[PDB]
């Protein structure tokens, strides 16, 4: 019913389309699509508070946080409603992305529209690191691509 | 409140930075900011219906227009939602934007956020210019540059 989509740019080489499809109210969300020019492995994938590329990703300000959780893995209570764990990247550079989130939405305080996705440079260690940042950012480090959430046709 | 953003960029020179602001819910929006590789003269300026840029802004679809009326200027009763008339480019190319509008809003319903904001190749005749066209798009031709508004600090 409800679609929306991310098209992810930035300074490097990193670009994508992500798309997000929602059948029914407060439904589960499908998030899928494509993103190139990544290292081998994981890379931090977010939904970030700002709607803001003005000075590019890093204007986006952090973690999607309606709720004043701590920082965790999309298959954690504790999390962000941002929190959307890790893409992973093959030998090409290539993530083919294939998820579906609960807490996410198309609609209401949940909504991730007009909001900013972010592909990071590295491994969202989903709140289990050894530090304070890990139940923060997840120590996924620099935010190599980014683009505002938009409404589809 | 409520303060949202779009970074406008196209696959030409032309690139802009829009702020909108709404003090008080369903109060008026102030937009302001610049929009530079403007040739002089008027340059239609329009909330596009998708915030979809997955092949550039020829995605964003229609004038944003969910009370299916025609095309108009911001000043008339008959118009889009998205009409924000014409931006003008001095000599040297330059729009310094600067429009209060009370039909676009940032809350409720009218809301743009998630939406494309484009800045067109010619002047809007504003629904005046004497051919079909001109009740649908205003004339205002190709889309120089645009972005997805997103949610601001
Ligand atoms: Se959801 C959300 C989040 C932030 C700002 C506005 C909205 C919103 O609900 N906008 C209305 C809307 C949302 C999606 C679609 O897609 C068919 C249409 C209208
Ligand atoms: C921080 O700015 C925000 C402004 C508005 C909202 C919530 N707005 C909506 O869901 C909505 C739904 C239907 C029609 C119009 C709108 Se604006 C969230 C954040
Ligand atoms: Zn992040
Ligand atoms: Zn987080
Ligand atoms: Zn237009
Ligand atoms: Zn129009």
């Amino acid at each position: 019913a409800t679609k929306v989509v991310c098209v992810l740019k930035g300074d490097g080489p990193v670009q994508g389309i992500i798309n997000f499809e929602q059948k029914e109210s407060n439904g589960p969300v499908k998030v899928w699509g494509s993103i190139k020019g990544l290292t081998e492995g994981l890379h931090g994938f977010h939904v970030h508070e700002f709607g803001d590329n003005t000075a590019g990703c890093t204007s986006a300000g952090p973690h999607f946080n309606p709720l004043s959780r701590k920082h965790g893995g999309p298959k954690d209570e504790e999390r962000h409603v941002g929190d959307l764990g890790n893409v992973t990247a093959d030998k090409d550079g290539v993530a083919d992305v294939s998820i579906e989130d609960s807490v996410i939405s198309l609609s209401g305080d949940h909504c991730i529209i007009g909001r900013t996705l972010v592909v990071h440079e590295k491994a969202d260690d989903l709140g289990k690191g050894g530090n304070e940042e890990s139940t923060k950012t997840g120590n996924a480090g620099s935010r190599l691509a980014c683009g505002v959430i938009g409404i589809a046709q």
